[PDB]
């Protein structure tokens, strides 16, 4: 049950061009089921020695028909350099 009332932290923008292809991969990697993700929401990146295989963590929102809802998933993914691309860790649902 959210809802602070002294501090609040926030996630990274979608501008970000390393946040919103780490993130569109992470849904082309995840399909076991076949779903539809709708857009980024928030973000989150875990870092310490950056050389450029950064951790990723993000909420997106995703929904399997047009006629339906949108729902909320937390993915967590991986940036390679070595292979000169992005990962998807996995793939969690967040309702």
């Amino acid at each position: 049950g959210p809802g602070p009332a002294i501090g609040e932290v926030i996630g990274i923008s979608v501008n970000d061009p390393r946040v919103k292809e780490i993130a569109e991969f992470a849904l082309k990697q995840h399909a076991e089921q076949n779903l539809i993700l709708a857009g980024v929401d928030a973000g989150q990146i875990i870092k310490g020695i950056p050389h450029w295989d950064n951790y990723y963590n993000l909420i997106l929102s995703a929904k399997h028909s047009p006629h339906e809802f949108s729902k909320f998933y937390n993915v967590v993914v991986l940036e390679k350099a070595s292979d000169n691309s992005l990962k998807l860790v996995a793939f969690v649902p967040l309702f």
